[PDB]
């Protein structure tokens, strides 16, 4: 271990609560599920940040409480058994609970028991928006009153923020938020800590990974070998209480060099075709590529813990479509284009590249001997951000699916070819 | 968690033990195998409480030694390797035991060695008894002079018992000991604890599980949502020297008041096809249910302990058959009726039900932090029994299948598409 | 547990080193693929004594690194990335190592960091020969100029020690390092610890395995039941400086005598063609058959720690071939008769014998437990030296695939099928 490396004893001592966190930060918003995953009494099962999270549409509207019954702790979501529009029943022993406070009103064959109405299991707050339902995925004791708006947890708006963070070279980046704002994309479970899924997307020097993608020589574009951070505010941390707590890097302005170029390996960046996009990541832990991959969309990824090393990677293009007419458009270029050599091709690579560095970390021995440079920067800036404003720090599992790893249930279920997953299986 | 739950720590306290039993209770009779399993000069290896136990028949007579070669550890039951009648050998390199007696005998290839005679493998009692081999799992030091009669470890015989649990609405129940009682069923794996599997079946609470199973609609039953306890006694614990140690439960007198309604929650059974039927538990943890699923028909279930987190499941349906003809008639019902609708279909709700709950409690969590209610009555009464009752506490595997649960044998295994399992694969 | 077993507390305690040696003992040679394995520009990724490395072929030379990027810890093997003949690339980041000494040369687009220089990656003597790539796995700071000649980590040679181990009944086996000499065999992985592997080979007690295999019986040999040590002297412990470090079994002398029956349980090898061989092993653990299975062809057989419960088990022939002629009928036989008679049918019963041995000793069980007798002190002898001779224990794996055995890429792959391996996957 060489002293020249960047991350020396100081700068690590800088982001402890961020090695903490193999669980995940709790206490913030998450995509739980596409709207077209839950339809009308659709009840399903997920796991995020260790917590085992129920959900059931009723009336249009999305519920979700903790998929643990109080009683005996099973998963109320594996048979989903509702006897009426207020609340969800636990199919075992018949204990029910209230959709909306998660209290328990009632027991099916035993409406007098003296536990009815003295406790619940945790509720979660929803916010279901142009196709994506969030869910604040939250302690047991996080109270109501605190629970901070949605925009908190999601990427830099603009143009709200154009004049905070200029971008004179494109046009600016839609919003899930925003109204007309359409969302294609896919969600699907990554092999190991979300941490070091995350620490990938914002890296710089990290898009050698795709100097052989298909995209890259058909569309001709001018993607260089790596970029090099120039200055010591080529990035800037925003911290300000109403808004994202996250930074944006400066990319295509001095602050970072593009290296298209290395004649002494015999490489080189040809193309001719002009690619401008910039990155910038905001707690929980989402990242947002800024006309990407054409003028008008934008890419957006999530790395939601699902256990300490099992994250849902989510991966979603967004454009602003007013008219049917522009939706027909943007379907059809995500259908025909995007989805096929962006979303697969382009980020499959990041797929494998985050998975062959996990080992390095799960023992923890990466956290400490890792060697990083200049360019790490940006995932070092991003942890000591991380560390001071995350809203907590989740703890283990107990009694939960993912509390402990090597169960003869998991055996059982890895020998009938079952990968470890997100969605709870019914039936 | 609710001050309101039936399992305070006062009552908690009363069953450490039973917490303490993830292995099982050792020095009991179990369910091994069935006639069938065990022809002439075969041999099987099993597992059960954490022991490896090899089994061989020799000239009708059934054997149990420790399936653990003393010399190096492998099991003598991978491959076969028997060259007398009174004995078997190990594959490896030839130690040879003595099947009566456990001792080591000889060594195929050094007769004269010093260690011969003087150490030997552990034996087990037999008995086997209309179609059911029966083991005294034991601990190597448990005194042959001390083995009880299998009868202390199997359900109340009636109609011996008839007088001190009367049954007015039923014919009595046989018993496996009985003359020409004729055994239907069958064993398979389950995975996760034994004691989470075991109390499902007296649970009163629990036969929520079936209101949807085929066979209840096709014979119009009248199968309430759950029974209630109307006073303290309607549970009758047994303990006298002289027979088995259990819990009898009152069903259908006024001591369980049944539920067949929630106007509430919309819920009514619907069925006017009389029901009855008693269940009652016995350590090692055997369920009998009287009259089911028919007159003179009678179940019995086992959760054998095969390590910590998996167990061996039995469910039989017994009833006595003096005359070929009534062998007959009794394998046909067995066969397109009792098989296909009952031990299948009714029970396999159960099945998913008890693995539902392995989680909160693997870990501890659950033994502490489920929240009982007053239909829990069944399950405290018999931990508390069970605790004051077992014949002992097994320990751990070590240097032996399961002692290890990670294993790279288990990795390649599962690769392989095999699950957790209980017979030992051979060759 | 007897008084008269071999492996009393005294000789127990002169082999704990050996018992500390689950991952293996390092600063040793070890075959680690054969030539045909490694091509042209080809790279390929293995792990030996929990030490991930990787081989790349440039202009007809082998060199070997640790397959493991300074930077963040991904294995270099995983996705080749090679600009230059006199280097190799990590292609996560780009940085870039001396193939000959293993120094950070560079980093693509990176040329300047101020950690270019400073460090590198360890760098493995590589000795190929006659079809076998050898490679010296050591420690980060061991010595180049300590290295050894493969020589003293291969068996015994003849001619060169035929005085002083005399065999009058068989000519002299070639050595690998024989001009001339052909090697044909191959190796896979195998499931359980190394040195339970390893003593299998050089027990005179094991052979009962092979009592059934079909060789056996068209060959009509004379395997008897077993081997019996007469003396004391019936294995020569050789251990001087310039040299291999091991022993030599005096087989067919009569320091052994055969045991070809045993009345009292019926068995009598009944064979008139003679079977003259002899074992022997040394450090790290490389057995040698002499005149096996035929005049002027010797076995050799090597475990590869990979991870404490995971070696890489070689099995190859070796015949001088001085003409094209000689080659072409080694070939011919070994594709007709050794390979699947020999390699396959006799050796897999080896393969399932050792296999079933190792839960006895992975948690530590069988090293204290184990009940030796007389013909145990083959592997007692073996112990013994290793514990007194071996250059290092190596330490278990640490930020590496195999450091945790229960990662959910474990589960991954073993969900799709994947056993453990040795290999690194590609792409
Ligand atoms: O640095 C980068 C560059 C391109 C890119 C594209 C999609 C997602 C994340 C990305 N990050
Ligand atoms: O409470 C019950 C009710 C029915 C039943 C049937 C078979 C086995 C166990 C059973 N337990
Ligand atoms: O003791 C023995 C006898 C035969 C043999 C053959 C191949 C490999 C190892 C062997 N060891
Ligand atoms: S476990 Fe849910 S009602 Fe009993
Ligand atoms: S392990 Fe059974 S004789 Fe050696
Ligand atoms: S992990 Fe190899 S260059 Fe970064
Ligand atoms: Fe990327
Ligand atoms: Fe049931
Ligand atoms: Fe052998």
């Amino acid at each position: 271990i060489s002293d020249a490396r960047a991350n020396n004893a100081k700068t690590q001592s800088q982001y402890q609560p961020y090695k903490d966190a193999a669980w995940g930060f709790i206490n913030h918003w998450y995509p739980a599920l596409f709207t077209h995953e839950l339809e009308e009494d659709q009840v399903q099962g997920i796991q995020i940040c260790g917590v085992p999270i129920v959900l059931r549409r009723v009336n249009g509207k999305v519920f979700a409480l903790k998929d643990q019954c109080l009683h005996r702790g099973v998963r109320l979501s594996e048979k989903p058994t509702c006897f009426t529009k207020s609340t969800i029943s636990c199919w075992y022993h018949g204990f029910t609970f209230d959709l909306e406070t998660g209290k328990l009103v009632t027991i099916v064959a035993n409406p007098e028991d003296k536990l009815i109405g003295t406790t619940g299991v945790t509720t979660y707050p929803v916010h279901e928006v142009n196709g994506m339902i969030f869910v604040f995925v939250r302690e047991d004791d996080f109270p109501d009153e605190d629970v901070p708006p949605l925009a908190h947890d999601l990427p830099f708006r603009f143009p709200e923020r154009s004049e905070q963070f200029p971008h004179p070279l494109w046009p600016s980046s839609p919003s899930v938020l925003d109204d007309n704002a359409v969302v294609h994309g896919m969600h699907r479970t990554g092999f190991g800590n979300w941490r070091i899924a995350c620490e990938n997307g914002f890296d710089n020097a990290h898009i050698l990974v795709h100097k052989d993608n298909t995209i890259v020589h058909a569309m001709d574009w001018v993607l260089p070998l790596g970029l090099l951070p120039t200055s010591d505010d080529c990035i800037a941390v925003v911290e300000d209480d109403d808004g994202p707590k996250g930074m944006m890097q400066w990319l295509f302005t001095d602050k970072w060099a593009p290296v298209l170029e290395n004649q002494e390996l015999g490489l080189k960046v040809e193309g001719l075709k002009g690619r401008h996009y910039r990155t910038s990541v905001v707690l929980p832990g989402v990242l947002m590529v800024e006309n990407w991959p054409e003028e008008h969309v934008v890419q957006y990824e999530w790395y939601v813990p699902i256990t300490d090393d099992t994250h849902e990677y989510w991966e979603i293009l967004v454009r602003v479509c007013p008219t049917d007419e522009d939706r027909k458009k943007f379907q059809y270029r995500y259908d025909h284009m995007y989805k096929p050599l962006c979303l697969h091709g382009f980020n499959d690579s990041d797929l494998y590249a985050r998975e062959a560095m996990q080992n390095f970390y799960y023992d923890g021995t990466g956290w400490d001997d890792e060697q990083l440079v200049a360019t790490d920067i940006s995932p070092i800036t991003w942890r000591k951000l991380a560390s001071r404003w995350n809203r907590g720090i989740a703890k283990p599992g107990r009694g939960v699916a993912g509390a402990v790893k090597d169960t003869s249930l998991i055996f059982k279920q890895t020998a009938d070819g079952k990968r470890p997953g997100y969605k709870v299986e019914q039936i």
